[PDB]
């Protein structure tokens, strides 16, 4: 977005300085060319001269400006896509009970009991727990007050800027590029799901390629339902944008939130409003208030929900702007969040689309290097989606999500201390698919150490998962 004011206050507000994370047995072993990000300007690993804070923010030089055709086309483009999303998913949108907000419904996790409250909670030395209770489902006299604010459309709010501890390729980590996480006040969390939760669960319950959305998918089981429909297109495309969500335009957010959260589709009018102080923010960090105008903060509660739901009508928009009489049914996609996969039988152009996606602010590159720009005739099992590859089970006939050995590899090397067990349970789930000698060598190290599955169990586990009845069948 665009940094519109840059002020000194008094608070100070702290950042997560050093990491959790530790090396494990297997980096020795895989010497990965990853590592945990900087998370001080005084970490040894860095370049010289890079001033953390200015690269920390450097993600915002947007905000582009639409003209008034390509406005007028976004909105067609955005009550579209909203027509198809609402035909799918019905319009039982009402707002969510204080109650069902904080324990979730059916598709909707419940709320942290203990993730960091936001601001000024953090000031006032105030924990999630104290303000709201997560077993009863009520809340405190506080967030009871600015819940009143909003629903009166008054409410005002800052962003706490979170360092994201995590494993970073090196030349991000000495290049300085951590990413942030931007804390919303967890009232504002609260209301958001109050508004849009209910709709939020529905997305989740019906993800596929019909509404194009990938959000709260099982790779394990829906891979193959992904992978069997884009293998019947004539060309399919893997696109990657840089900085998506801080390049979305506030045009953009401004027409998406008017079109899709209209109360015509079942939605209380304060849905559009919450929504809405997400284009204009101020954000905290340390001593300095940063004012920023559009873009995507990630501390909202439906942030994934929205940037798939941008992208859906960022592709509908670009190949609209380029070629005539395209719908919905000219082509199919699957996305989440900013990771994307389209496909189509029509030979469309995506490399003529740069221009059409730079007018929404944003740059579309091939995944697979700069092969003279993007080019026809490539399969799904050629891209990636979610960092898993779509490969064969040759055992079953199923697709299989397969992720990149040097990925599972730097997942391995690094964890946060005494979780290791449970980290490597949950990363053998993700391992099987490499099949069995990728997976014996991935799991070497610990050997000894810790408990790992045997690749049978896992495989016999994931058979069930993607297809009871093939594993019914087998025991004929
Ligand atoms: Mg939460
Ligand atoms: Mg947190």
């Amino acid at each position: 977005g665009l940094i519109v004011d840059t002020r000194d206050v008094e608070e100070r507000v702290h950042v997560m300085r050093k990491t959790k994370l530790a090396p494990t047995v297997a980096h020795g072993v895989f010497n990965p060319e990853f590592g945990p990000a900087a998370l001080s300007n005084k970490d040894s690993r860095l370049n010289e001269g890079v001033v953390l804070d200015e690269v920390i923010f450097s993600k915002h030089k947007g905000d582009t400006k639409m003209s008034a055709e390509d406005k007028a086309l976004f909105r067609r483009c955005a009550a579209d896509y909203a027509s198809r999303l609402h035909s799918v998913l019905g319009t039982a949108n009402a707002p969510l009970s204080i109650y069902e907000a904080i324990k979730g419904v059916d598709g909707l996790d419940a709320m942290e009991p203990d993730t960091a409250p936001g601001l000024p909670w953090a000031l006032q030395g105030k924990r999630r727990g104290a303000l709201i209770d997560f077993e009863n489902g009520t809340v405190g006299p506080e967030v009871e007050a600015a819940l009143k604010l909003m629903e009166k459309r008054e409410y005002k709010f800052a962003c706490q800027t979170f360092l994201k501890d995590e494993i970073r390729p090196m030349e991000k980590v000495r290049a300085g590029k951590t990413r942030i996480v931007d804390v919303l006040p967890v009232e504002h969390i609260l209301y958001t799901r109050m508004m849009i939760g209910r709709f939020c669960a529905q997305m989740h319950s019906n993800n596929g390629p019909q509404i194009g959305s990938a959000v709260g998918c099982n790779p394990d089981v829906d891979w193959q339902r992904f992978g069997t429909h884009f293998a019947q297109y004539r060309n399919v495309w893997d696109v990657d944008y840089s900085a998506f969500d801080a390049n979305h335009c506030s045009d953009a957010m401004n027409i998406m939130f008017e079109e899709v959260f209209r109360t015509e589709f079942g939605f209380h009018p304060n849905a559009e409003w919450i929504l809405k102080t997400l284009v204009n923010t101020e954000h905290a960090y340390e001593n300095k208030r940063i004012t920023v105008e559009g873009g995507m903060p990630s501390g909202c509660s439906a942030t994934s929900i929205i940037n798939t739901i941008l992208n859906n009508i960022y592709v509908l928009y670009a190949l609209r702007r380029h070629y005539e009489g395209v719908e919905l049914d000219t082509y199919t996609m699957i996305s989440y969040g900013d990771d994307i996969v389209v496909a189509s039988d029509y030979d469309l152009d995506f490399e003529a689309l740069k221009p059409h996606f730079k007018s929404l602010g944003q740059t579309i590159t091939p995944a697979d290097k700069s092969d003279k720009g993007f080019v026809l005739g490539h399969s799904i099992t050629d891209v990636t989606f979610l960092k898993r590859h779509f490969h064969m089970d040759y055992g079953t006939g199923f697709y299989k999500p397969v992720m990149a050995s040097k990925t599972l590899e730097a997942i391995l090397s690094f964890a946060r201390r005494g979780t290791i067990q449970e980290k490597l349970i949950s990363v053998a789930g993700l391992a099987v698919h490499s099949g069995p000698d990728e997976y014996r060598r991935l799991f070497e190290p610990f050997q000894g150490l810790f408990e790992i599955p045997s690749y049978r169990s896992l495989y016999l586990r994931w058979v069930n998962a993607v297809c009871g009845d093939a594993a019914a069948a087998e025991h004929h």
